[PDB]
């Protein structure tokens, strides 16, 4: 298994390192049908999103992606600053496939 | 997919985005049959809801529903502002579609 | 859809609005078989209960009756200030159908 | 309904009341196999375990289980007192029924 | 059924404690397909992983996966001290069986 972040993102395709840096600006939840996601926007301008679940997804990654989810919304609340996300560039706005924070 | 909260509340019919700019003033939660449902107030007189459950959702709605509810009350009790809400508008009251924060 | 406690609580026999205006005194919960249940105590001396999941529930009820437990205990721990509560008056001690917070 | 935690624990065999009146030393959790439970001590040196899940259990209680365990953390967490525990005491270490907290 | 992290630990083939005294140092967790994992590292240069789940997993891990994963958030995001991790050591990074913390 990989041992960081970035190891772990270079097990894909479509994949880079975000070096963050930041708390989240800004936390965007819909539970609209179709449109169950959620967005993060940084101070810097970019914006991410936790993909709706889909064909895409393989069983697995059901139970990852509300955790994922679960994370982005505790880490805004508590102003917890984010150092890197692994995110798949093949979407708008990028999709988070993981996420790292130093203490 | 969208990018803002806007951007996707525009993908829907009925929808409005309500900017509040504001924590939520009262929290209310029922398990009361056929009420099971949540409705949060603001200091501008406006109130809002997360509808029961039913035949107008989309299995992909269910937990999305569940998170809602989550978010609704943790955000409550941190007293975090809320920037906007998208809502329908053919529910009484509004019906929360999406939910945006910004910090 | 009602719009407050009090309207929703009106929507039912056998209930009625206690003004409690006060945080929780004490929580207690049980795992023991057939009393899955939570009780809750105020200052006041009145007592509630979220009553052991039975044939008197619906199934879209399970999930609030969990998440009705869930808020109790978060409640509790932030000492978080209770407004109302609808209560069932047709149990020992009475039950509770919702809760209002307000800030 | 029992309206006390020594109410409910008077309900059943093999139990008794802990009075405690503390906040927990330690939290131990396990999710190795056959060993999926939390184990708490207290200053007293008394020990107390969330047993495995098993054949001793009904099926209303397996969610009761896994509330039982996201209590003990978050009590642990906050350094909340405990004021009482129901415990079985054919078990060792004895194994947690009902907790109770005052404030 | 054990009474200590340690007395756990002793029950399993491959398994040692190690004693960290000390909060986490990085947090990271990944909802990547075939890598829904977390990484948690220490100060002291230690690295350790809650392992995807797979067949070496019996169905009564599944819920205590999630646990787990659940506890490492929390304790980061709380600066919580950790006494002692009981991991697995036929796995690289090594795999976290059991936690503890004292207080
Ligand atoms: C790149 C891609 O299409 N990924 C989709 C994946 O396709 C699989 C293979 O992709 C990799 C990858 O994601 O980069 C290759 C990696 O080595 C794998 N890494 C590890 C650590 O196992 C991953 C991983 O297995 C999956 O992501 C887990 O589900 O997969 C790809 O090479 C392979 O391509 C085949 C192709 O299918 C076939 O038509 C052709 O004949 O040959 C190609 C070359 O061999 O196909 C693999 C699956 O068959 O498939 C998944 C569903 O399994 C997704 O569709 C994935 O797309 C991404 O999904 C992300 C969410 O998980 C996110 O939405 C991204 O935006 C999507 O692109
Ligand atoms: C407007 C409406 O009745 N919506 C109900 C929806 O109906 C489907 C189509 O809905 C839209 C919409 O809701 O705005 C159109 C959007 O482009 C879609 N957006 C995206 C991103 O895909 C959404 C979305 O797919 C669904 O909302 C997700 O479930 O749907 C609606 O336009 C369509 O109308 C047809 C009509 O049936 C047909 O006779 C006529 O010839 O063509 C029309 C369109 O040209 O019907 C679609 C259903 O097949 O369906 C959902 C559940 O299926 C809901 O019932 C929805 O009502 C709202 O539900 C909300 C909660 O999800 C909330 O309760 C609102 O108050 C409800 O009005
Ligand atoms: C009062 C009562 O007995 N409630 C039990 C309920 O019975 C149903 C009807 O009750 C109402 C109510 O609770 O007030 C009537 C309301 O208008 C309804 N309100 C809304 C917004 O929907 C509610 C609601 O539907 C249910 O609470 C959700 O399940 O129900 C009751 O009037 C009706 O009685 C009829 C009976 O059916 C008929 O055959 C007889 O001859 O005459 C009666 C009068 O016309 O029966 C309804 C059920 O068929 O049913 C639920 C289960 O569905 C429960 O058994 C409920 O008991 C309460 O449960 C609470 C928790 O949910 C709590 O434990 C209380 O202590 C219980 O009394
Ligand atoms: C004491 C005991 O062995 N309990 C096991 C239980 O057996 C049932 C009866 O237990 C009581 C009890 O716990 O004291 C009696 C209480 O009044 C009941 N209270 C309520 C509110 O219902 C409880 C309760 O029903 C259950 O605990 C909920 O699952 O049970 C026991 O009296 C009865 O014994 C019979 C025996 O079966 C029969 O052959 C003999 O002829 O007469 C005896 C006296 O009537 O059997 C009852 C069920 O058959 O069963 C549960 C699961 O079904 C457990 O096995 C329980 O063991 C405890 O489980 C705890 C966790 O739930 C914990 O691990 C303890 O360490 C176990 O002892
Ligand atoms: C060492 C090993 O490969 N363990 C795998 C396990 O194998 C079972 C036995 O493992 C023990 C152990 O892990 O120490 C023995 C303990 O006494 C048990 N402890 C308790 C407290 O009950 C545990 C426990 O029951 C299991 O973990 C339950 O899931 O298992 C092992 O001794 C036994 O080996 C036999 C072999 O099968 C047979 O061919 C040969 O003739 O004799 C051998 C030695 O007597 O096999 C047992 C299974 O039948 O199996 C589990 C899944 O059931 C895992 O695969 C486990 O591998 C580890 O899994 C960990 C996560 O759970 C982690 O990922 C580690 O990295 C894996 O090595």
């Amino acid at each position: 298994a990989p041992q960081t972040i970035t190891e772990l993102c270079s097990e894909y395709r479509n994949t880079q390192i975000y070096t963050i840096n930041d708390k989240i600006l800004s936390y965007t939840e819909s539970m609209a049908g179709k449109r169950e996601m959620v967005i993060i926007t940084f101070k810097s301008g970019e914006t991410f999103q936790v993909e709706v679940p889909g064909s895409q997804h393989i069983d697995s990654q059901k139970k990852a992606i509300e955790r994922m989810k679960d994370t982005l919304r505790i880490t805004y609340l508590t102003e917890t600053k984010i150092d890197k996300l692994c995110v798949w560039n093949n979407k708008t706005p990028n999709s988070i496939a993981a996420i790292s924070m130093k203490n």
